[PDB]
């Protein structure tokens, strides 16, 4: 009976070894293809350092549930037995849970940069239409007209910062300042209707 009982402890032993495999750091390089420094690199040293807290605390304590696994079986403690291969599953079922916690971590942040530079090429066009708009049509908005040219003149030095926070990695700050851009340009915008 402990033969076949093996087996169980064996598809543990192989599980231990495939996820000891899993790419948590090809996955964490993908943030060095961006611009690795300010929030960016913060994300990435906290990544890394919460891989050892992980590692220490989901799967270097697998080894020994599977040693005391086998030490029960032998002695024919059953089900004290199983219980250890149970916490053992149950300690890879979290080392896992942290993987894809980590493939959506970074998810996100590939996300924001392509969703940043989305809105930074909407603002650069919008930009440029509603600075011509005023040069062209200065008559058509009648005395709101010189407000209005500073007031779209204050969006030139905004994109720039958008360039300067990007470049320094600052994906969260470079989001929230392009968005509050859109937003106000956008308003400005409906506005320029009258």
């Amino acid at each position: 009976m402990r033969s076949n009982k093996r087996q169980i402890i064996e598809k543990a032993i192989e599980r231990k070894n495939e996820i000891e495999t899993l790419p948590f750091d090809q996955n964490l390089a993908q943030l060095s293809k961006l611009n690795l420094k300010g929030e960016t690199k913060t994300k990435y040293d906290a990544m890394k350092k919460d891989n050892v807290e992980s590692t220490n605390k989901y799967l270097a304590p697998v080894e020994e549930k599977i040693h005391n696994a086998e030490a029960l079986l032998d002695k024919f403690s059953f089900n004290a037995s199983q219980s250890e291969i149970d916490d053992a599953n149950e300690l890879m079922d979290s080392y896992e849970q942290s993987y894809q916690q980590q493939l959506e971590d970074v998810n996100e942040i590939i996300a924001l940069y392509k969703d940043n530079d989305e809105l930074y090429d909407k603002c650069k066009v919008d930009y440029r239409e509603m600075k011509r708009d005023v040069l062209a049509n200065r008559h058509q908005f009648g005395e709101a007209a010189s407000l209005l040219e500073t007031e779209i003149e204050k969006f030139e030095p905004r994109l720039e910062q958008y360039e300067v926070l990007k470049a320094d990695g600052n994906y969260v700050q470079a989001h929230n300042h392009i968005a509050a851009l859109n937003e106000q340009m956008k308003q400005l915008r409906s506005y320029m209707h009258g």
